[PDB]
């Protein structure tokens, strides 16, 4: 769809701890409830040696917060991951300052997240995620409070 | 919360047929399933020759879409009316060019709607929308698409 990935993407520096401030996507349904599909969130990342990425993530499944670890594997473009699904889903990282926020987006059908550091609305990392935004066609846009950011499942 | 009203409302004037284009609120909860509180389909506006306004709107009740209508009853302020709750809340209109668009919101907790005259998308109405919205605190954001907006509860 979706054309912003970060120039000069050092995979390495994207380790560590993130909350998913908000969630955007092209069809209510894929975000409209707790157990909607790409009602994901990211926990922690964790770039292997081979720089693949390691994500940690909860998702609400059967009446209950699970956790879960996927690996998205790397690709030609250092911006640009893969996830193996059924048939599978390029993950684009668009701008990070790697300390701070980080975008990034789904795709195949779309979602894309504000990732934070900390559990705080960051008004600037916002401001990026919905300037990315207009260039796409989302229905839905989810934010989460900082009561939320520390609960699991956001709940 | 919520100080962004239309001067000079001629509340004659916004009656007839009406989309809701997109729909927003401080809670996610009031949004995320098709029974949710606070999604309701703005169907027609008749205002009464009081300067009362009643609403017909659709919504998803037990398994199915209901229509609903529901009187607004005028106050001292024009663009400002009141609903019988348990207890109760206040409409404003915040703006409407009458022809094209209206936005408008209910308080109390909070929801506001984009509505539009056809089943398009007013990408001026949402820019506006959305204007009106970075002074509230939203945590989630609807939109739906021509197709849907000609379906009973945008199913
Ligand atoms: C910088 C990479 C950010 C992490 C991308 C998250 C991808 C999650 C895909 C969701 C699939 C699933 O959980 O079933
Ligand atoms: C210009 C006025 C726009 C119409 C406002 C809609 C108010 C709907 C309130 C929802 C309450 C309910 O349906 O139970
Ligand atoms: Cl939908
Ligand atoms: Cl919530």
């Amino acid at each position: 769809i979706v054309t912003q990935t970060m120039k000069g993407l050092d995979i390495q520096k994207v380790a560590g701890t993130w909350y998913s401030l908000a969630m955007a996507a092209s069809d209510i349904s894929l975000l409209d409830a707790q157990s909607a599909p790409l009602r994901v969130y990211v926990e922690e990342l964790k770039p292997t040696p081979e720089g693949d990425l390691e994500i940690l993530l909860q998702k609400w499944e059967n009446g209950e917060c699970a956790q879960k670890k996927i690996i998205a594997e790397k690709t030609k473009i250092p911006a640009v991951f893969k996830i193996d699904a059924l048939n599978e889903n390029k993950v684009l990282v668009l701008d990070t300052d790697y300390k701070k926020y980080l975008l990034f987006c789904m795709e195949n059908s779309l979602a894309c997240q504000c990732l934070v550091r900390t559990p705080e609305v960051d008004d600037e990392a916002l401001e990026k995620f919905d300037k990315a935004l207009k260039a796409l066609p989302m229905h839905i846009r989810l934010s989460f409070n900082p009561t939320q950011l520390e609960e699991q499942c956001h709940i």
